[PDB]
């Protein structure tokens, strides 16, 4: 048979995160029971006891043998084997193999579950994971419009904080990137933008990490100098260790060379006393798998990968084995030698495989216009989609990813101000597509959004400026612009005077006074 069902599952008690993973685990190891897909990891408030600590909420979805009844004790079953060294798990909806929503309405369980249509932190990780046409089985509504309906009431109570886990530090807390959403009906992100620190270790360009190169103990004080920047009016910094050169048709260092330039840079930050270590996140800017894993070892926290996984194909692999890791998944064409060639988005690659496509959870072919209005952004969105399937089929979290549409990476400077224009548009994007056999469906909801936009040749082409250097200023308008569009975190170069734009544009578009 194999049929699927929805579970939410919970934890306010101890290491969440743990109780939550050790979950997963236990209903992976059944061999009657495949996990699927995994909602984003969300914070809420207590909804019945406010004087508790908040709940670690997400739903999973998975493809099983058992009868719902059969599922029933299983949960039970991983609630109290997890309590042995704080969980709850509950069946939210269950489909039988056909696909169709099944009711079960006995003393002992009830399917849908009763309470769902009353909580934010159910029908949010849920409806990342089924579409805008599923409707509830019992109301016959769009199981959306119930989510929307309860954001509608505009309860503080009823708001989720998102929870992008990184790794843990010997002594610290549990650590996130932490993203709040807000609702006015248009949800919009709330809590501070993340600055990202550019740090080239490349001998290109004597103006851009040129004269430091090969010299860790330089190169660290440049480090101490930007975080002091950034520190003064932000609660945290990332630093953006980079080994390899990204620009069209730049000549591609050595994975031997590329470690040898970021590793002991990041080791040195990261023992570094110097340094207010609790502020500070660590971001490798690789393509190549094996550094990706060295840096993992010496206490990176972030994977910045401009390919998305398409320049190495084990990646995927690497990321999956370290469920603390957060990955950026950057769009990309061709490589960096081709890249330049293919920036072109008329005709969409997986066009046929599409069932349906949703912007706000609306079809599209009811928003008539938007459509042709929109092809640069949906053909980015549907690449970045691919690039998502494929990271899931790989092991990758949802959890995990950080989404950036890849400004200047086989996109003219044209296409780079459309889709700072059209932020909002991806950040509420989705679609069904057939893939191998079976229907899946991408949602880029909730998907923090990183761009980089400074110094690049865009800025230049439209300030006149030549020199990448003198493009700073013209970057400051630009990220402004980008947070007013939506985007979560900015990669930057001229740290100083950015965090001053990035505080104001907070100020101006979150209320963040
Ligand atoms: N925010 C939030 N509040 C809560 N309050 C009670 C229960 C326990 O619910 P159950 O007894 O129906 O499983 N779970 C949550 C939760 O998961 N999140
Ligand atoms: N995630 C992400 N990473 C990147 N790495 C290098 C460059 C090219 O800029 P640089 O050569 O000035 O660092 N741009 C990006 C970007 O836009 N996004």
């Amino acid at each position: 048979s194999w049929k699927r069902a929805f579970l939410a599952f919970g934890s306010n008690i101890g290491d969440r995160f743990k109780h939550i993973q050790m979950a997963l685990q236990l209903l992976s190891r059944e061999k009657t029971v495949k996990l699927r897909n995994i909602s984003s990891i969300f914070e809420s408030e207590p909804m019945y006891f406010k004087d508790q600590t908040p709940f670690m909420n997400g739903c999973v979805e998975v493809e099983t043998l058992l009868t719902p009844s059969e599922l029933l004790k299983l949960c039970k079953k991983i609630e109290y084997e997890e309590l042995q060294r704080t969980i709850d798990l509950d069946i939210v909806m269950f489909l039988n193999s056909a696909g169709e929503d099944i009711i079960v309405n006995e003393p002992d369980l009830n399917i849908p579950h009763p309470r769902m249509l009353e909580r934010t932190f159910v029908l949010e990780p849920l409806c990342e994971l089924i579409s805008p046409v599923h409707l509830h089985p019992v109301t016959a509504e769009p199981i959306v419009d119930h989510l929307k309906q309860l954001y509608d009431k505009q309860h503080d109570e009823d708001t989720l904080w998102k929870l992008v886990p990184l790794p843990y530090r010997s002594g610290v807390e549990p650590r996130f990137l932490k993203f709040k959403t807000a609702t006015k009906t248009n949800r919009i992100t709330v809590s501070p933008t993340y600055i990202m620190a550019i740090f080239n270790a490349t001998p290109d360009s004597f103006s851009d990490g040129g004269e430091h190169f090969a010299d860790i103990e330089s190169q660290l004080n440049d480090i101490i100098k930007l975080c002091k920047d950034a520190l003064y009016l932000h609660e945290s910094v990332i630093i953006d260790v980079g080994g390899c050169s990204t620009r069209p048709n730049s000549i591609q260092a050595s994975e031997e060379e590329e470690i040898r330039r970021s590793i002991p840079l990041i080791k040195a930050i990261r023992e570094s006393t110097e340094l207010p270590q609790d502020k500070v996140i660590l971001s490798i800017d690789t393509y190549r798998s094996n550094v990706a894993k060295e840096a993992i070892k010496v206490g990176v926290d972030i994977i910045n990968d401009i390919s998305g996984g398409l320049f190495d194909s084990n990646m995927f692999a690497v990321i999956a084995e370290n469920p603390e890791i957060c990955y950026i998944l950057s769009h990309t064409r061709g490589d960096i030698s081709t890249m330049n060639r293919l920036a072109h988005y008329e005709n969409f690659a997986l066009g046929d495989s599409i069932q349906q496509e949703f912007v706000h959870n609306t079809d599209i072919q009811q928003l008539d216009d938007l459509k042709d209005k929109t092809v640069l952004i949906r053909n980015v969105g549907q690449e970045i989609g691919e690039r998502y399937i494929k990271a899931i089929d790989n092991g990758v979290k949802r959890w995990q990813i950080l989404i950036d549409p890849g400004l200047g990476f086989a996109k003219t400077w044209k296409q780079n101000l459309q889709i700072i224009r059209h932020i909002p548009i991806l950040k509420n994007y989705s679609f069904t597509m057939n893939s191998n056999n079976s229907q899946v469906y991408v949602n880029l909801r909730n998907m923090p959004v990183l761009l980089g936009p400074s110094r690049k040749k865009f800025i230049g082409h439209i300030t006149k400026d030549v020199d990448a250097k003198q493009r700073d200023f013209a970057t400051g308008a630009v990220v402004a612009s980008c947070i007013g569009f939506g985007s979560d975190m900015v990669r930057v170069h001229d740290v100083k005077n950015c965090s001053k734009s990035i505080k104001l544009a907070d100020a101006i578009y979150k209320g963040l006074e």
